[PDB]
């Protein structure tokens, strides 16, 4: 599927929202994080969080799509309970109360994000990326599942 | 400075704005384009546009401050005179009447902008770079130089 992907963690199946949980040992170089879902016809908003711990004041990544103003997408990074400057991308590449796929990849000076197969952002680390040991989830969608891959 | 630079093609010296003036050979990987100048106290926005020919109907990379709404920067790429999606960074990193430096760095997969020497934003390839020949820059601003730098 262009590469060879290996389990790194067993997937969340079917995780309840809000989801809080761990990234065991922390994000890595090369890490696929890949999440298969629907919004609900309800939804305005969701996130995804990459954190440092459970509390979320201090948050690698905040990717955050709004169904607001014709449909757009935040990203940014929380330290100490401070946003920092957002990144926002004027497109919105999902569609309410229709299934997607949204994969967050880890590599070296960026995470890239790809939704539905294609390529949609990038976002260049604030903070070191190891320090996220939790992902969290929220907004009115159900998820089926949550990978953790490797090459 | 971080690394030994080498001219790539000899600078624009005091170019007069709006100026439009060729890359010579067209981008190229490792390239670094630097812009010291000065923003006029009446300015409200203004560009740097990385384009395939004099018309500006085919922008690589449309960077382009925007001293409005407390301050933000667009980036967009252009394309037969249609405007992609665009991506803002909700920051202003220049300042009216003051001067700045702005450095693009061309990278394998993308621009990195620098900003008084500090990363500012980065801005992912959606065309090959190297179709690039010409420079544009237009608002209400003065130049000191333009130069073109390799390691
Ligand atoms: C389906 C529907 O009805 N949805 C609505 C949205 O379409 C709508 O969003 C606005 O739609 C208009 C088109 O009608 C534009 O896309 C809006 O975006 C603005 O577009 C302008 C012009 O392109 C753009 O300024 C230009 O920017 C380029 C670089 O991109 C360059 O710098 C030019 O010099 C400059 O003029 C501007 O930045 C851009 N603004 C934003 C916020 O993206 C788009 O907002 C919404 C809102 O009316 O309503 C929906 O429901
Ligand atoms: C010096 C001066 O007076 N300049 C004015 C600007 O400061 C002003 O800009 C607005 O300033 C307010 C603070 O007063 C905010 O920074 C505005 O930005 C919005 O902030 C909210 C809350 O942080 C943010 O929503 C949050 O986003 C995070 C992720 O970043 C997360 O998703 C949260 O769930 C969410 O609530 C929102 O996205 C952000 N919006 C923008 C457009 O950046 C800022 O606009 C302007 C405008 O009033 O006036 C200047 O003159």
């Amino acid at each position: 599927s262009g590469m060879a992907l290996f389990s790194a963690q067993s997937p969340y199946i079917n995780p309840i929202i809000p989801f809080t949980g761990p990234i065991q040992g922390g994000l890595q170089e090369g890490l696929q994080v890949t999440l298969q879902g629907t919004t609900k016809s309800f939804a305005q908003r969701f996130v995804v969080n990459f954190q440092n711990s459970f509390n979320g004041n201090d948050i690698a990544f905040h990717f955050n799509p709004r169904f607001e103003e014709g449909g757009y997408v935040v990203c940014n990074t929380k330290q100490n309970g401070q946003w920092g400057p957002e990144e926002r991308k004027m497109q919105m590449p999902f569609q309410k109360g229709m299934p997607f796929e949204l994969c967050f990849l880890v590599q070296r000076s960026e995470f890239k994000v790809m939704v539905n197969k294609k390529f949609f952002v990038q976002y260049q680390h604030r903070v070191p990326y190891h320090l996220v040991d939790t992902i969290a989830v929220s907004g009115c969608l159900k998820l089926s599942f949550i990978t953790f891959q490797t090459q």
